[PDB]
């Protein structure tokens, strides 16, 4: 509260470390559904159904331009990529499986790096 602060957790490396994680996600073999924004002209249903599209390229641009205020807003966008994928894709499809795999991969790197 006012003039009463918990000890300062060092956040000075968060930007670099989120960039590293994102590089690892970008280079994973199962990243291909997620690298670029879904083409809303070419994929029926996507525009109306997925209220907040997100993709790795869009997160990389946001990261690079100071549009994440802290590491939690970065994690929220990453998880949005996978939550969107689950909303639109059956579990038993290549893309549906890709998304489960990538989410698992991310969440381990996240825990190992920060928790």
């Amino acid at each position: 509260s006012m003039s009463v602060k918990k000890p300062k957790r060092d956040d000075s490396k968060d930007l670099a470390l989120c960039s590293m994680i994102l590089t690892e996600m970008e280079t994973h073999e199962d990243a291909w559904p997620f690298l670029l924004p879904v083409n809303l002209k070419l994929v029926p249903g996507y525009k109306k159904v997925i209220k907040k599209p997100m993709d790795f390229s869009t997160i990389r641009e946001k990261l690079s331009s100071g549009q994440y205020p802290n590491l939690e807003t970065f994690a929220l966008d990453v998880r949005l990529v996978f939550d969107n994928c689950e909303t639109f894709n059956e579990d038993d499809s290549d893309i549906g499986r890709a998304g489960h795999n990538m989410r698992k991969y991310f969440e381990k790197k996240w825990t190992d790096t920060f928790k």
